């Protein structure tokens, strides 16, 4: 109330400093968490791509905007801001010549190549709502998101390299799009010939030549939807988490600068795929809005070997490195010897996102990777918060391995006890947020009631996480207290694993849970009510083909 005026005025001041406005706003904050009618910067006009491209020209026109490294180490690309601006303007005009209009949903099924950032930004320039589907998702998983989003246009690619092997991405898109009325825009990511159906599918490198390189950015309302991310929950199939335009970009860009403090001459490398929220906020939108060079890597941390990340960090002089504890633990399982070939002297800051980091992995990250010279910002947040919420600062003394420390400014977390009351001082319980914040997800696509029932309780936002808070006010995130899983860094739901199992003809009922696993964090344990080991393999095969390899059950227990 009075607190809300303080938060309103704080965020209003951040919005006017952080991003360019086509038109200023008239009401900073409106609505709240009791009703779930939160509105930020109502009356304002802006465009996300203008903040990430146009406004950096021409002073940073020749600064590298995106460094790209291929799974094959000999494959490298850079795009300056001027180059990236023209690529986005062209793909905007290509989408409009394909009938994509403001407020249409556009599907994106791309690997970590520059065209993934261009596709997102091009949707943002024209007011389309992109829905990025993780390119490691199977055809069935892609297909279910295309039906749920009702998108008429899908941006995808022929193939890409992961580890040694080629991933047939276009075949999976075709399988997913069979009985749907989808126009495909296809990026040629191979030197190998590919044959398209000319009626409904188009080559990007051809259509780019049919359109102008200038495209006026849409003047977007702050509450226009920017994108949908299909996200696993504790009940049911993944739901479409809707983020809007104004508050999302304000807090994504502000927290990127507040936590990582990159200067115009530095290289920032977050390893998250664009298919997850971390890829949205801290690979594409946050860094490019701040005018900071961001790095996109196509492959995996262990190919050709467990030294790959540091060879990339030395090759491009990465200064800030932001990755997941699953990757940290697997590289330290590989052995400290893989740290001996590199220098890593360009690094000044390490980051951790996506799951708790245990002290053994924090110390290995700090002493060995960072050589003792880098703070570790352990950032807690979620898809539904849109941006970092609780995090150490680089400026802070380096202490408490495994603690996310204090909320960022303008954010009020709290703990609730088993009877629903707010815990004062030191304790533990349910992690919640007390007041609205600019980058909060605004609804579930189609079912705002399911959004309110799932996230809003007695005027608070319910994270679904447990936490401790010590005598200093520092937070310690213990993990999901609901049924949501964290498996090798991926947020997963039991419902999609259960239905993928039961759709097998021999399976009648299934029950999936998570058990502790040292390398994966959680391993997927499935109870299956059908009887051999041959069937365990085909039932693990069923889950990989329905969802992804990441969701494959690690133990199948027949009941
Ligand atoms: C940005 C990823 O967003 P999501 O994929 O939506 O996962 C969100 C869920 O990951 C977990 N989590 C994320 N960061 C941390 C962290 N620093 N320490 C501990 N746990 C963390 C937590 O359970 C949260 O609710």
């Amino acid at each position: 109330t009075a607190t809300e005026e303080y938060l309103s005025e704080f965020w209003s001041e951040i919005a006017a400093q952080t991003i360019d406005w086509i038109q200023p706003w008239s009401i900073t904050l409106q609505g709240g968490l009791h009703k779930g009618d939160v509105k930020w910067f109502q009356g304002g006009l802006l465009n996300v791509s203008a903040n990430c491209l146009d406004r950096h020209l021409p002073h940073k026109a020749n600064q590298t905007a995106i460094i790209w490294e291929g799974d094959d180490e000999n494959q490298n690309k850079t795009l300056t801001f001027a180059q990236l601006y023209s690529e986005v303007c062209k793909m905007s005009n290509v989408l409009k010549s394909l009938n994509v209009r403001r407020g249409d949903t556009v599907g994106i099924y791309l690997p970590m190549i520059p065209e993934a950032a261009i596709a997102m930004l091009a949707c943002a320039r024209i007011g389309a709502i992109h829905t990025v589907v993780f390119a490691g998702f199977s055809a069935h998983a892609l297909q279910q998101r295309l039906i749920a989003s009702s998108c008429k246009c899908l941006i995808t690619a022929d193939a890409f390299q992961r580890g040694g092997k080629t991933i047939p991405l276009k075949k999976q898109a075709d399988e997913a799009s069979v009985d749907l009325n989808i126009t495909k825009l296809v990026v040629k990511n191979s030197n190998a010939p590919t044959a398209l159906n000319k009626n409904k599918e188009h080559w990007w490198h051809e259509l780019k030549q049919t359109v102008s390189d200038q495209c006026t950015p849409e003047p977007m309302n702050t509450e226009d939807p920017l994108f949908i991310l299909y996200t696993s929950g504790s009940t049911g199939q993944p739901k479409g988490v809707v983020h809007t335009t104004g508050g999302y970009l304000v807090q994504a860009a502000y927290t990127h600068q507040l936590i990582f403090a990159c200067q115009d001459n530095e290289v920032f490398w977050c390893t998250a795929d664009v298919g997850w929220i971390t890829g949205h906020s801290y690979v594409v939108y946050g860094p490019l809005c701040n005018g900071i060079t961001t790095l996109m890597f196509e492959g995996i941390p262990t190919w050709p070997d467990a030294a790959r990340n540091w060879r990339i960090i030395d090759k491009h002089q990465v200064n800030v490195f932001y990755t997941a504890p699953t990757a940290i633990r697997s590289l330290m399982r590989a052995g400290d010897q893989w740290l001996n070939s590199s220098s890593r002297s360009s690094l000044r800051l390490l980051g951790s996102v996506g799951e708790p980091i245990n002290p053994e992995a924090w110390n290995w990250y700090h002493q060995k990777v960072g050589q003792g010279k880098c703070p570790i910002v352990d950032t807690w947040w979620q898809t539904e918060t849109g941006a970092i919420m609780i995090s150490p600062r680089a400026s802070d003394e380096v202490i408490k391995p495994g603690s996310a420390r204090k909320p960022i400014p303008g954010i009020v977390p709290l703990l609730l006890n088993e009877q629903g009351h707010e815990i004062n001082g030191a304790g533990e319980g349910l992690l919640a947020i007390k007041y609205p914040w600019p980058s909060m997800a605004r609804t579930i696509a189609g079912d705002h009631q399911r959004y309110c029932n799932t996230y809003l309780s007695n005027g608070y936002y319910i994270t679904g996480d447990g936490a401790k808070r010590d005598e200093d006010g520092d937070y310690w995130i213990t993990g999901r207290i609901d049924d949501v899983l964290n498996v090798s860094g991926h947020r997963l739901g039991t419902a999609e694993i259960e239905s993928a199992l039961v759709s097998h003809p021999k399976v009648a009922e299934a029950g999936v849970v998570g058990i502790p696993h040292d390398l994966k964090g959680q391993a997927i344990f499935a109870y299956v009510i059908l009887p051999d080991a041959e069937l365990q393999t085909e039932l693990m095969e069923r889950v990989k083909d329905q969802i992804s390899a990441i969701a494959k059950p690690d133990v199948i227990q027949f009941a």
